[PDB]
């Protein structure tokens, strides 16, 4: 019945994980000892908060659509999946570009934060497959 | 009706925060004895005026939608949220590139106005999402 | 009636300012001996002419939508505002990049002409807000 | 009156100007052989042929919509105007970048070809205003 | 009905020329003697295969729309013309950038492959112009 | 009725290849000998996981739109083909840039991986083009 309970629980946990990415990348921006690391970290912080805002947005489009046509919600989740995956890909290319131009002493710690950013927004786009599949099996039957 | 009071009270304070950013980043352009920090500052000025105006545009579409279909406003505000978050990310990414390419003496003061510009254009998203989800609450409860 | 008149009187002056700011950056390009300053000045000429002409296109998109209702104009004008704001901020960001990469001896002329571009931004975006305030009042107050 | 055939009877001369820009820039591609100039010339060749293809595509679309109403012609033609203006401004930006990074001996002749592409832009945008505004008169009649 | 007997024969030779570009550029990738020329050639390979996939998509979108009327195909083919022209112009611009960045010893054969992409572009855009005209002369004239 | 079998069989193999090619690039991300190669590896990883997810999104959009007719899938899958192919082309372009700017000592392993990314999206080029061939056969041939 209320598929929105799953989507909104996912969304508000995604918001809190976005606010933990905020506190985590801001506390790293308070801990870290290079301005080029602080720039990449805080930038990745908001480039990832934008990814949590993307999953928020896609979960709001579904939560509005499933009140009248659930197959339009599934499609909105999928259109958001590819769009948030493009945001992952563009972020990954961007961060590969800064890893090439950045000086060696700030490549090392940055490669991990590139990694963890890529882990968060990669897990997000794959999570949308799991969120829509229960609606997929319920209209592909 | 009721949601428009929140939406448009938010909007015109978002406009005057656009005017305070206009005056604050212009006054920084009158104080700052660096053409490269002046370039960063006025471009952060128009990225933030464009950000406030993105909230103005999507708040005007929400308010004009609320006279006929609140679920259209909810969805339009969500489409505006992700788009404004991408605009935040694009500045926060590109200005992390300028923080690498710039000469050292204009990295230090630039890292602060990178910060304050990112705070202003990022917190704006947390505003827009807190507004739109009242329509999610209203339709589900 | 009144919306198209105000849009079209705005348009005609926006078209004359398109042609005149073009003739201004062309006659500046007749004085300015540096090829890099002429490239910047005439490219500012294009991206500003394109913004003026795009405000014409957004005023014509309103005039075409007005045959359905004023609310079709209000929304399409606002979608033109945010698109113009993005195009403006991307222009200012581009110029804030060229002002770093350009040799020091040609940074001063950039510091005015990216400035006059930012003045045309500050005018153009609020120029749509001012008629959105009217269309909001007429539809929704 | 003539709109469905008129647009396409400017367009076919815009196709011949597409082919005459093609032959002019391909002849220039051996009149001025130097690799970076030939690259900029043939790039301006296809970035202008893409602009003539844009006007061709806009002039096919705007006419084809006219079976519904004149509002469909004016909206599609104008959405092509702004989109062609943006594509032209992006060209003016990227050309203004190559004009910095290219070595001096290939800046001089390139500044003119940047110029003639920018003239063809300045013609095209005012052309799209002049081809449209009969259907603008149809919305004050 | 009859329009697709042209359009699908065109499409399948566009697919074979996609696979034949996918043999000539793919063979060149192990027949050439520089990794930067391999990068430019095989990347031009997919940038051109994406063009044959674009013309494939535009011809499948006609064939699907044609069950309603030819006027849907004419519009989709024109929408694909300008949209493929942008992707083509972005190719020539982008690879003119790599052709500045490349050292002189790998500019020479690279200039020619930029050339052959510009030939395939010129063919493709004049292609969609010829393909819609038999619908234009019938329904539009 | 039947077509969601062919779609979701292709999809689940595309998801498994998403995770397995992800495990290929994650194993490489702790067995490759340079941070720049690991950055290219992980980015080639998520730019392919995003490509696999693009095909997942197009396969969900087909299988959901199939409740109207297979012609909605043909159109959606084709709209997905062009943008997925363009995403591989933009990857191959930006990776031709990193492969030019990176020093020789990190060009060698990178010369395979840009190729293996180019090959692997060929599964998605074919995997959509084959189902476009069947969906075109199904309408009238």
């Amino acid at each position: 019945a209320e598929l929105r309970e799953r989507l909104l629980r996912a969304a508000r946990w995604i918001l809190l994980l976005g606010l933990l990415v905020l506190v985590g990348f801001v506390v790293l921006a308070y801990l870290e000892r290079s301005p080029l690391i602080r720039a990449f970290v805080l930038s990745a912080g908001v480039v990832l908060v934008a990814l949590f805002a993307a999953a928020l947005a896609w979960l709001y489009l579904a939560a509005a659509l499933l009140g009248r046509s659930p197959l339009l919600a599934l499609v909105a989740l999928a259109l958001g999946l590819i769009t948030l995956a493009a945001a992952s890909a563009a972020m990954a290319a961007t961060f590969a570009h800064l890893l090439l131009e950045a000086p060696p002493e700030y490549r090392e710690a940055m490669l991990y934060v590139f990694g963890i950013a890529v882990l968060i927004v990669g897990l997000l786009l794959l999570g949308l497959v799991w969120l829509l599949e229960e609606a997929l099996e319920a209209l592909l039957e």
